[PDB]
């Protein structure tokens, strides 16, 4: 029985969390933790990034092995259908709720 | 400083709360408690819904002097422009961060 | 067979909207247009507002009739239990989809 | 000038886009496409995942060399302190705008 406040406690600290609400089942909310990596990766390696943004980091950043893009932590959902949504957003009633619960 | 979940708290008990960077512009949140509403005053009186909306409340219900319409609690903003934008929406950072303060 | 842009081109004309792949049934989407209230009325007959924000209105704002606050226009939901949230929130799923409808 | 519309039909064709008031941060969003992954890479691999994510996906996958996990395609910021927000979020007034612009 808890707010979104001790919800985002339990994610902070790695756990799984879900509103018993919640019109889809199965459902759950997660963290993923800040990561910082150098740009040559980001140009050449790292995909599910679109050429236009390889490309700004290139234009800025070029051959450096030393220089780094840092991504803030996010939150996440393992939707009903099994998929994975980065970058899950609160609803005004998700936000306001006192039916969160630990999933793990 | 305070937690996301800290500061929902706060917005529960009626206060108004901010980002610290936010001191700047002058920017606040504040939260709009429930609220049930006459179905006739939302008909007839309420301007700033849709005919969309108005008919669909008609359709359902009819010359119903007895039935209401329920409309949650939600977030708000008092934006720099001085404009109320109903319906604020948390950034990830937004949530993660641990800078807000209780403006009043 | 509308993105989310033909969506909100529809919602900007009055339209209610939803989306097949929701997993709750029977709600949709609305948008409630810009409205400019008298400060008298923010501060003396709208319940659904903290204490704190009427002070606020007081406090930065005259009493005339002339004096007014602006609301911009958001977007609102019917929920699948028949309440409504100010203030809707569109999912990453939600922003790119292309299974939105006309609901009227 | 834009609808935000019309900006999601471009970051969908792999642009980078922004509000006209947002030049002077140099902020920028763009979308990141569906991946599909073998549960193995993310149980073993992948870097900012947590543990109790990690061990859901291999209790329900095991060590199969075929299963995949589905990540949606997601917006994201390149924001004004040059950090990656993975899943930004469009607030009413960036939902309702017609100042958005290609970047890129």
């Amino acid at each position: 029985s808890m707010t979104f406040g001790q919800a985002l406690e339990s994610l902070k600290r790695g756990h799984l969390v879900a509103r018993k609400g919640w019109n889809g089942k199965g459902m759950f909310i997660f963290m993923r933790p800040e990561d910082s990596l150098p740009t040559n990766m980001i140009v050449n390696q790292v995909k599910s990034l679109p050429e236009s943004f390889k490309r700004w980091v290139a234009n800025n950043h070029g051959d450096s092995e030393t220089d780094r893009i840092k991504f803030t932590a996010y939150l996440c959902m393992k939707a009903a259908d099994g998929t994975i949504v980065n970058g899950w957003l609160a609803s005004q009633t998700d936000m306001l709720a006192n039916d969160w619960v630990i999933v793990e």
